[PDB]
């Protein structure tokens, strides 16, 4: 007979539901599973009904990917999924959190730290839609984007990942989700799922909740904080999120006064699902279940009852998907989780499903893989790593000469340091491997590939990574650019109680600024202590992380536009003050939240 669930003019509740009626419990809690590609086989999908794949961290085909093999093994991983009973389509994620910046070629943009400095949520906005974009040129519906974290203390790995300490900044970029997803009709309900169709992507507010206010900036730690302060800090983007239709929301490693977000019904349940009245679906983070436990993945039994009955609705393993299935029918079987609990979770993911299309679009679009880099997305980029920079100093003292902007005709000038000519390093973490790397790792322009396209022809540029004093004060330079700062990390591995920049990097602006005029450009994902820096630089730029389109910086440092950013985090004077954030008691800044020089373009 008719069967409605495969009608495509049928309202998407009404597909839920006879699609939920028709589904065996192992093809229930095959939905609430999602595996690495690394496990994945036709097969295993078919077997176990799986409902989700994912991309981790530098989790690809082959280095150097085209988007077409990417396409091809997306729809190969689809191809299985469809071939079950009732044909329910897999959701594909990865962390496509700057751009799709796992895939070899891809648009890189700047860190969410810079785009909070750009105060700029159209600009942000624009993003998700190029993002969604070059997602789509790889076969891939879902981006685990964006981190909505409100990062109180810069000792954080993940620092780089939030837009401000500022909540209120914050909530206005949660404007890259209708950019990810498409805009909301006029009619929308707040709480709802929503993605446009084939050329958009599922989004992702993550990581709910309070991930950027642990102890100390401890990576997954606790976060001690009373009701009034979670609601005020850490909770108000998750409710603008709510109003713009994110279809899904990631839950956190951290705790919340000492109990684990992943086991927290109070909070998942009772909060965001029956207050904020969220209706798309909640994931776990990576292994995110196993660490409600210490030692992590020592009582998995435990871990799938606490998760399923704190109402996390599809479980990110991502390996061991047979002992997930396992555990969790046996506690169906033995009436530990109620069918009304997988019946929920199943409805919330088919949901997702049928309303971004993929039941009626499944496979990837092979006219969409030339978005990827695509060359208006770079432009765009561009844009953003310009608009992001911070000018922190322009000049010794009052009455020096502005060093910036700089002239694009000089007879000879410098460029230096580790950061100038690294593409992996102005990337930072999630680029290409999980930690980024070094080196030319993808496609982009390094800060001196942007001078050398920048400047007159008359103009002799000359690059040295690490040069002596004497070799600067010999050269007849007329001025140097010199780019220091901290190497990509990404999540504990960020972690960083001190934070110095890595050496050489100050000997290096030492020697290049004793010797001749000097502008020093900053990559980092968070304020570093900076003093020694500024004291020997005529000019300082904090640049953040820019991405793969290094012109954003020579575009402000020659002028052709204005110095605009503001600082979206406070400058602090010594991690001993740590934490220390805009509105505090006795709050004691090198800069303050909000500080930016200016210039004017030409
Ligand atoms: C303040 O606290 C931070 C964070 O805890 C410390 O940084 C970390 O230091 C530890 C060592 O004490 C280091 O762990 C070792 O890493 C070795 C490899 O390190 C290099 O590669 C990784 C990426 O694989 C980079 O993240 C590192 O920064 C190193 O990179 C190299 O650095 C040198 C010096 O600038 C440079 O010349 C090279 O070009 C560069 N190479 C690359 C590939 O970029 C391991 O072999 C070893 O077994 C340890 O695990 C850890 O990586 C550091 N973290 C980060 C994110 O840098 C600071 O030391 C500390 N500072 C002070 C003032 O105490
Ligand atoms: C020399 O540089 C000056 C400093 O950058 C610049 O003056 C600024 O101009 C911008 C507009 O281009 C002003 O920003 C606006 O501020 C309003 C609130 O006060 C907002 O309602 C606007 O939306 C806008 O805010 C910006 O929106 C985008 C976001 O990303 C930015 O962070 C945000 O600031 C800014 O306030 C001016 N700064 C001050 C304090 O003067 C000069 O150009 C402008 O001069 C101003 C004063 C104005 O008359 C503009 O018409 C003019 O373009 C610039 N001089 C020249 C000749 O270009
Ligand atoms: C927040 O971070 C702190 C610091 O890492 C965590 O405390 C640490 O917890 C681990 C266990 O997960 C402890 O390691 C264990 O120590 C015991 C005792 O010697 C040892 O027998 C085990 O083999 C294991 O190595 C560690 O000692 C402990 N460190 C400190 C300084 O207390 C804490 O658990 C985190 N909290 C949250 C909520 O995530
Ligand atoms: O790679 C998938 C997930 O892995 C986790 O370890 C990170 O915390 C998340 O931000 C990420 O979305």
């Amino acid at each position: 007979d008719y069967v409605l669930y495969k009608d495509a003019t049928k309202p998407v509740e009404d597909r839920v539901a006879d699609l939920l009626g028709r589904m065996t419990l192992a093809e229930k809690i095959g939905q609430m599973t999602q595996i690495e590609r690394l496990v994945a086989t036709p097969d295993v999908l078919r077997d176990n009904f799986i409902g989700s794949l994912l991309s981790g961290g530098g989790s690809v085909p082959r280095k150097g990917a085209t988007a077409k093999e990417w396409q091809d093994m997306v729809d190969g991983f689809q191809k299985a999924c469809m071939s079950t009973r009732l044909g329910i389509p897999m959701i594909y994620g990865i962390d496509a959190v700057h751009g799709q910046n796992n895939v070899y070629g891809a648009t890189i943009f700047p860190h969410n730290v810079g785009l909070g400095a750009t105060r700029d949520p159209y600009l942000v906005k624009r993003i998700g839609e190029a993002t969604a974009l070059e997602v789509r040129a790889t076969g891939i519906q879902y981006a685990f984007a964006p981190c909505i974290a409100v990062c109180r203390d810069p000792r954080w790995g993940r620092c780089y990942e939030s837009y401000s300490e500022d909540r209120r900044i914050v909530q206005s970029m949660t404007e890259l989700i209708p950019g990810l997803q498409g805009d909301v009709p006029k009619d929308f309900t707040s709480g709802m799922p929503f993605v446009a169709g084939k050329n958009k992507v599922a989004a992702c507010a993550k990581h709910f909740v309070g991930d950027g206010g642990t102890v100390d900036g401890i990576n997954e730690n606790n976060t001690i904080i009373n009701r009034e302060g979670l609601m005020n800090i850490h909770m108000p983007a998750y409710k603008n999120a709510m109003d713009k239709g994110v279809s899904t929301v990631m839950i956190s490693y951290s705790s919340w006064n000492g109990v684990k977000m992943h086991a927290n019904q109070d909070l998942v349940t009772g909060y965001l699902k029956d207050t904020l009245k969220f209706k798309g679906f909640v994931i776990s983070d990576w292994e995110g279940i196993d660490r409600i436990t210490t030692p992590a993945g020592s009582d998995y039994s435990y871990s799938v009852k606490a998760s399923i009955l704190a109402g996390l609705d599809m479980i990110m393993v991502p390996n061991k998907y047979q002992q997930f299935i396992s555990i969790l029918t046996g506690h169906v079987n033995g009436g530990v989780i109620p069918m009304s609990r997988i019946d929920d979770a199943v409805t919330r993911i088919l949901r997702v499903k049928f309303t971004m299309g993929l039941f009626e679009n499944p496979y990837a679009d092979p006219a969409m893989a030339e978005q990827l880099g695509k060359q208006e997305h770079r432009d765009l980029a561009r844009e953003a790593a310009r608009k992001s920079l911070v000018l922190l100093k322009n000049g010794k003292t009052s009455t020096d000469a502005p060093l910036l902007p700089l002239p694009k005709k000089a007879p000879k000038i410098l460029v230096a340091g580790s950061h100038a000519d690294n593409l992996g390093y102005q990337c930072g973490g999630w680029t290409i491997e999980w930690q980024g790397d070094t080196g030319r790792t993808t496609v982009g322009t390094t800060i001196l590939e942007a001078v050398k396209a920048a400047v007159d022809p008359s103009t002799v540029v000359v690059f040295a990574e690490n040069p002596d004093a004497e070799f600067v004060k010999s050269g007849g330079f007329s001025y140097a650019i010199v780019a220091v700062g901290e190497h990509p990390y990404t999540e504990t591995k960020g972690d960083n109680l001190n934070l110095t920049i890595p050496e050489p990097g100050l000997s290096t602006v030492q020697a290049v600024c004793g010797g001749v005029r000097c502008a020093t450009v900053l990559i980092s994902g968070r304020p570093v202590v900076v003093q020694p820096l500024l004291a020997a630089s005529d000019a300082l730029v904090a640049a953040w992380l820019p991405g793969s389109e290094g012109q954003g910086v020579t575009d402000a440092l020659f002028g052709d536009f204005g110095f605009t950013g503001r600082l979206p985090r406070t400058w602090f004077k010594s991690v001993d003050q740590l934490p220390m954030n805009v509105g505090d008691a006795h709050y004691d800044p090198l800069f303050r939240l909000g500080y930016g020089l200016t210039t004017n373009a030409t």
